[PDB]
């Protein structure tokens, strides 16, 4: 089990540099010339047996009202969803849990007149009116944000029957203004500070390998509520695809084991060789250059920013396993392990020997005797010639 554990190790630290170069979050950046703000993000739908159905975001926003709004440095949105049912509606319906917090701009230490408007929980309603591929409907919602705690609850209602596209691909469209921005960052929340008249949010949603949704909705206080009024235009749709086949899956109620937290313990201590329960960008910088990797030092500044949370600088436990929780495709995943084979086979034989792995555990921090370096190799050796191909790599470092 203990050449295993070596094995598992190494595959999570190779996976995890992979995940910690993609982009999760939804990046904001100022329009200067429009008095707004654009943003793009990809969101992964899980197919029902399996697979992820890519939706790639694009967003501007434009302020309604003529008065001064806040333009932001770039920085992103960490969001986290939960889709229930009310076992009680028999309508076609949503119940949505959304938690929102700005982040991508690192404080490094430890913790708009619009933004009055927010200090407390504010109800919400919501109405949408849509076609896609000529299939005409309507979304009427309502709850609450409260901006302090970043939350967001609502139930929607499909009011002309049956929803002709999945939920979760609507999610996205059905109020960013309940962001929890953090205190080092309340000069950037651009939507606050368009409140009370709001702001235009304008999208158009790219379903890979299918069709695409625009959108255009109004955000804006009318008294005491906030209203996002939008038209979706869907076009290109397949008939038969993952959208109006309905072959996504509605809630992703998927935690990690306590094997898996485990296994991801020893891997994370592998990039923390100081022991103290965090990664540095130098800590990370170490690992990579060890894998055959160049990184610069912004490079790693991003790399640790598109998981650091809290902004502190570094990546915890807890970062860490946000960020091993990120589905790669079963073929991303697949460039990673390729360069690890190719750094791993130090004469570019096609075959790690003994040798070779011995010389890069050690540079990764495994201090290994000729028995284990051998126990390690005998694991993974499937068809007995002593060495590593690369399709018996895969297999231990999947
Ligand atoms: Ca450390
Ligand atoms: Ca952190
Ligand atoms: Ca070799
Ligand atoms: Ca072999």
């Amino acid at each position: 089990d203990s050449s295993r554990r070596k094995w598992n190790k190494t595959g999570h630290a190779v996976r995890a540099i992979g995940r910690l170069s993609s982009k999760f979050n939804v990046y904001i950046k100022a329009d200067k010339q429009k008095n707004g703000i654009k943003a793009n993000f990809k969101i992964r739908h899980n197919i029902e047996d399996g697979g992820v159905q890519l939706a790639y975001h694009y967003q501007q926003n434009t302020p309604i009202g003529d008065g001064p709004v806040l333009l932001p440095d770039n920085h992103y949105l960490s969001v986290q969803s939960k889709l229930s049912k009310d076992p009680n509606e028999k309508r076609d319906h949503m119940v949505l849990l959304e938690f929102v917090t700005a982040a991508g701009i690192t404080l490094g230490m430890d913790e708009s007149k619009g933004e009055e408007l927010f200090t407390g929980v504010v109800p919400i309603l919501v109405e949408l009116d849509g076609d896609v591929n000529g299939h005409k409907f309507s979304v009427s919602g309502e709850g609450e944000g409260d901006a302090t705690y970043g939350k967001l609850t609502l139930k929607f209602i499909c009011t002309t029957g049956k929803l002709p596209v999945p939920w979760p691909t609507l999610v996205t469209t059905l109020v960013q203004c309940f962001s929890r921005y953090p205190d080092h960052m309340k000069q950037h929340d651009f939507f606050k500070s368009a409140m009370p008249e709001g702001y235009i949010q304008e999208r158009t949603i790219f379903f890979k390998d299918d069709g695409n949704y625009k959108t255009r909705a109004e955000v804006k206080f009318e008294g005491d509520t906030l209203v996002n009024r939008i038209e979706l235009k869907g076009i290109d749709f397949k008939e038969d695809g993952n959208i109006l086949g309905h072959k996504l899956e509605y809630n992703t109620r998927d935690q990690l084991t306590e094997e898996q937290i485990a296994e991801f313990k020893e891997a994370f201590s592998l990039f923390d060789k100081d022991g103290d329960g965090t990664i540095t960008t130098k800590e990370l910088g170490t690992v990579m250059r060890s894998l055959g990797q160049n990184p610069t030092e912004a490079e790693l500044q991003d790399m640790i920013n598109e998981v650091d949370a809290d902004g502190d600088g570094t990546i915890d436990f807890p970062e860490f396993l946000t960020m091993m929780a990120r589905k790669m495709k079963d073929t991303d995943s697949e460039e990673e392990i390729r360069e690890a084979f190719r750094v791993f086979d130090k004469d570019g034989n096609g075959y790690i020997s003994a040798a070779e792995l011995r010389h890069v555990m050690t540079n990764l921090g495994e201090k290994l005797t000729d028995e284990e370096v051998d126990e390690m190799i005998r694991e993974a050796d499937i068809d007995g010639d002593g060495q590593v191909n690369y399709e018996e790599f895969v297999q231990m470092m999947t």
